[PDB]
């Protein structure tokens, strides 16, 4: 039995490494949205307070975690606090993970009152009751579900531990019912499943619209080709009608809104000339739609399309923190799982009890980088702050 000292030196010197690097990404990530204002919105609120608990994780969560480590003595009620405020700390990066992708499907499902339905004082509400929330989640334990009115007395005698002390162990006095059936299934899991299928819908939204856009495009080549070799005027009114419905339902600023006002138009007079039974002059009016879409409704197409698609590649973004975050800590609470679920399989070993607490740890370190990579307005930000 190698002294634990040792052991517990690798420990402590990859919790504090984690912590510094914590503190200074979230702390960059909360710098980056206070100077830019192009960094202000819903999304980054709820980014800046997912960075706001990284930042207490490497503040609080990672000497709390060194502490416990030790199984030094102290009061129970005290030691689940210890144990616990990680537990907040996690429960408000989920609540803050499911408003970003929420907030990301109003944007790309209803754009149209997004700015109305999502304002930064009603986030910040938001925001606020979650950290509430977080609190009574993380620390439902200190409210009596615990071990404490248990404690290992032999374990605390031979600490030489004062009365009414334990051991402070977090598989001691959090019990692993309510790690696993509260923490894990109902306050992890079901928010990580929701958050999956939300971003389902988003890129099955996006995916529809962008085919929408294309449809209504090829709605209004196909219907010019059907009018040019038209043989009779209802011919050429039938796909005059298809391409006004199609025109208006593309049309749901100013150079955009003339650029339609100028297709309607001419569809308007080329459906007018059709009623009249103006076969070839019809024609000759639907030709006049070419050089409207060329200059125009081509260019309002391939925005549309940039827009979708820079939508897509924003919740591709936001969704790999949400799966980092469940990569990183899944490990630690699949163990939980094993140790509450199998009382005939042997604990899982301490290196890899403490392997599952550092990479939990580990997560806050991520997220800073994920922007950076992967977001021009953050790294750009992050290279002012830094250069300056
Ligand atoms: N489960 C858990 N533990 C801890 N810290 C104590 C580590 N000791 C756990 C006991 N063990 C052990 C016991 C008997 C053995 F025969 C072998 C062993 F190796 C030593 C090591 N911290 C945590 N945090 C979260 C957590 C947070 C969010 C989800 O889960 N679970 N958890
Ligand atoms: C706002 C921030 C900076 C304040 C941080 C306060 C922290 C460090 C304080 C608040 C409550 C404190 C705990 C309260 C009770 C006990 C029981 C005692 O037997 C050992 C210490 C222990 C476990 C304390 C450790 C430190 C502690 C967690
Ligand atoms: C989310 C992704 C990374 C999957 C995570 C898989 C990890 C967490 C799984 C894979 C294999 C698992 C181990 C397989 C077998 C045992 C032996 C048992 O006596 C205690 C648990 C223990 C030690 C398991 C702990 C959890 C474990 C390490
Ligand atoms: C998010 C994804 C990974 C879904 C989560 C799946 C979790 C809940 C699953 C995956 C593997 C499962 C474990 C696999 C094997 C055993 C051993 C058995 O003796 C008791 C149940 C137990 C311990 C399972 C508990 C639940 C478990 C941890
Ligand atoms: C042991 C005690 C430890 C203290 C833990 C306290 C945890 C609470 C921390 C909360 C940090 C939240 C920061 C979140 C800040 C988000 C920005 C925001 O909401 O502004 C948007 C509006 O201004 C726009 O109108
Ligand atoms: C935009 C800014 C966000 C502000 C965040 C607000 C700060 C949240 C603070 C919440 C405190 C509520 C705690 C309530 C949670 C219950 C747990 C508890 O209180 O146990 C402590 C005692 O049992 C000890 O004996
Ligand atoms: C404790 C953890 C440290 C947390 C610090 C949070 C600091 C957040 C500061 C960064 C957010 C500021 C902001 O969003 O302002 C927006 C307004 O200008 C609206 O226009
Ligand atoms: C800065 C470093 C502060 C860390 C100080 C923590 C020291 C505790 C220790 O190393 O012994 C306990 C272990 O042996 C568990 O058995
Ligand atoms: C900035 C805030 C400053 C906070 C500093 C706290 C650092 C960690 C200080 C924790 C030291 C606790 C200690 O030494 O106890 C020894 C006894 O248990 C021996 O029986
Ligand atoms: C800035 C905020 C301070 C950040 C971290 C403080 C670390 C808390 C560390 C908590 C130390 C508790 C302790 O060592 O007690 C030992 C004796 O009570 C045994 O009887
Ligand atoms: C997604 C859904 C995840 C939850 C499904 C996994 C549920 C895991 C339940 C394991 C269980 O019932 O064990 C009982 C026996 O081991 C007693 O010996
Ligand atoms: C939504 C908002 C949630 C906050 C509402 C109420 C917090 C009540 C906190 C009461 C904490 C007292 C617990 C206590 O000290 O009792 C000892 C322990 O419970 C026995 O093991
Ligand atoms: C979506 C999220 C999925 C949540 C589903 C949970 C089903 C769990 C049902 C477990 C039924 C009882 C298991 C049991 O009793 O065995 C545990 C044993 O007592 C340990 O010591
Ligand atoms: C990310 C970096 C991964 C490095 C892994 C090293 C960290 C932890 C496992 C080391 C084993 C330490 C056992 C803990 C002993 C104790 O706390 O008493
Ligand atoms: C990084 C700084 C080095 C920390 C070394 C840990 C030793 C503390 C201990 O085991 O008592
Ligand atoms: C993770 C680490 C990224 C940190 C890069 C250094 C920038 C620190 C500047 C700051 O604290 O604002
Ligand atoms: C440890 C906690 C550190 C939190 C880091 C958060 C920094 C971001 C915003 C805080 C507000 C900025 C305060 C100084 C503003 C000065 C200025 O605007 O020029
Ligand atoms: C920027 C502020 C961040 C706070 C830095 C604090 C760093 C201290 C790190 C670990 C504290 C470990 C406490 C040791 C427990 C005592 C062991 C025992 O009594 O047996
Ligand atoms: C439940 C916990 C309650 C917390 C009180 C926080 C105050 C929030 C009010 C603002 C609501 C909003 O504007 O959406
Ligand atoms: C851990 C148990 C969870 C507690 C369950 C219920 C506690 C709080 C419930 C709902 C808070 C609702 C927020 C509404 C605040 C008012 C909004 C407004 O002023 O417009
Ligand atoms: C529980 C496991 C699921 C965790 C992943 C959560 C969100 C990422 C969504 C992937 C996009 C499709
Ligand atoms: C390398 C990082 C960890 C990789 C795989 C985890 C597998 C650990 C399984 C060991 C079984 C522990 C036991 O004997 O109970
Ligand atoms: C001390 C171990 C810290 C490892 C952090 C890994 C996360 C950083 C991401 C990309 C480089
Ligand atoms: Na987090």
């Amino acid at each position: 039995g190698a002294p634990p000292i040792m052991g517990s030196s690798v420990y402590i010197t990859v919790e504090l490494a984690i912590a510094v690097l914590a503190i200074l990404g979230n702390v960059l990530v909360c710098w980056a949205v206070w100077l830019n204002s192009n960094l202000q919105n819903v999304t980054n609120y709820f980014v800046v307070s997912l960075a706001a608990a990284d930042i207490l994780v490497g503040v609080l969560a990672i000497p709390f975690a060194i502490t416990i480590s030790t199984g030094f003595c102290a009061a129970c009620h005290g030691c689940l606090f210890i144990a616990c405020f990680v537990l907040v700390l996690a429960q408000s990066s989920i609540f803050s993970l499911l408003a970003i992708a929420i907030d990301r499907y109003i944007a790309i499902a209803i754009p149209l009152r997004y700015n109305g339905l999502v304002t930064g004082t009603r986030a910040a509400g938001i925001i606020a009751i979650c950290w509430v929330l977080s609190f009574a989640i993380g620390l439902t334990p200190m409210l009596g579900w615990n071990n404490c009115g248990q404690p290992k007395e032999g374990k605390a005698h031979s600490q030489g531990c004062g009365e009414g002390q334990v051991a402070c162990l977090f598989e001691d006095v959090v019990p692993m019912n309510y790690m696993v059936y509260f923490n894990f299934f109902a306050c992890v899991l079901v928010p990580l499943l929701l958050m999956l299928g939300v971003y389902l819908r988003i890129f099955a939204a996006a995916r529809r619209q962008l085919a929408d856009l294309e449809d209504n495009w090829e709605t209004l080549n196909d219907n010019l080709k059907v009018i040019e070799k038209a043989d009779n005027a209802a011919q050429v009114k039938d796909a005059l009608t298809k391409m006004r419905a199609a025109a208006l339902d593309a049309q749901k600023m100013k150079d955009f809104r003339h650029g339609f006002d100028i297709l309607v138009g001419q569809i308007d007079d080329a459906l007018k000339l059709a009623n009249e039974g103006k076969v070839k002059e019809a024609q000759a009016a639907a030709e006049q739609l070419k050089t409207t879409r060329n200059a125009y409704i081509q260019k309002y197409l391939e925005r549309a399309r940039s827009t979708l698609q820079k939508e897509v590649h924003a919740a591709k973004s936001a969704a790999i923190i949400a799966g980092l975050f469940a990569l990183c800590w899944l490990p630690l609470h699949i163990i939980n799982c094993f140790t509450f679920f199998c009382p005939d399989c042997s604990h899982a070993p301490l290196w890899l009890m403490y392997l599952a607490i550092v990479l939990a740890h580990t997560n806050s370190v991520v997220n800073p980088f994920i922007y950076a990579y992967r977001i021009r307005e953050f790294r750009q930000t992050f290279r002012k702050i830094i250069r300056s």
